[PDB]
């Protein structure tokens, strides 16, 4: 299950290092911003603080809209179950 | 699950035709920013660069949203588990 | 089903009803901007064209979304299966 | 299954409560807007009426939303399931 952990955890990365590198260089953002903005993007947040202003940009959107949110969730789901909910029940158990 | 793919596929592209097509002519967006907007809509996205303006706009996107996101993230879920997960899981098997 | 089907969906009439209540009085907007605001808020949307301005609309946004959450998202769950599901299916066999 | 409500309504509370603290400090908001903008990021609704502006909160906003959905939602699936559905069934029978 670590290592179901970790391959998500991995396709998490690459999902959001993509979205870094295409917002950065096709929408003038800085890299963190696009970081940012590909992050708040694929957990449906969507603040709005920054969009796609390019035709370009608003078709990746929804490309990437559609691949990624299923692994996003997923990773969150994983990392629900696998590691936050485990530590917390060990936290109610002193040794 | 191919079939099982293709309806919802279909059923999702229909689905965003159709509010390319509402969001177009009544609250005159470009067809390219309808479609931007019907997908960001329905993925409860919601950046709010795109908004309506009418009220036949507002009433429709109450509409829109509840007959709406049931389809898309079904499409989703179809396409992770069916399409994305095999996929991963060849990548990791040199043939 | 018909009967599960009713009781969300009355459920969440009475809770977008309640919302445009509050909304159109604490906050201000026009009915329709209040019961579209409300629909924008329980599905996750969010757009940002409306939000509360007033301390006590920001606390009442609090506990609406954390009540109202579960039961928009469990009518959406019940039309897409009980509803839409089935629709699609007869619409593939000529009667 | 009071107990299970229990511990994860502490444990979203103790969350919203850091990402108060966090945010009235970093970003500057009132202490009412901080708790605020907690709530409206961590259910993915994201109005973007307010949104972190420095650095430090953009990457803490990250790390906030991956590690918070999970505990939210599953607390909001508790409430629907263990407090809300009961007070329903028991509100149509007359004792
Ligand atoms: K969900
Ligand atoms: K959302
Ligand atoms: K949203
Ligand atoms: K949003
Ligand atoms: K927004
Ligand atoms: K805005």
């Amino acid at each position: 299950k670590d290592k179901e952990f970790q391959v998500l955890f991995v396709l998490t990365i690459l999902t959001l290092i993509s979205g870094t590198i295409f917002y950065s260089t096709v929408e003038g953002l800085r890299p963190i911003d696009a970081l940012y903005f590909s992050v708040v993007t694929l957990t449906t947040v969507g603040y709005g603080d920054f969009s796609p202003q390019t035709d370009f940009g608003k078709i990746f959107t929804i490309l990437y809209i559609f691949i990624g949110i299923g692994l996003v969730f997923g990773f969150i789901h994983k990392l629900a179950v696998n590691v936050q909910l485990p530590s917390i029940l060990s936290n109610l158990v002193p040794r």
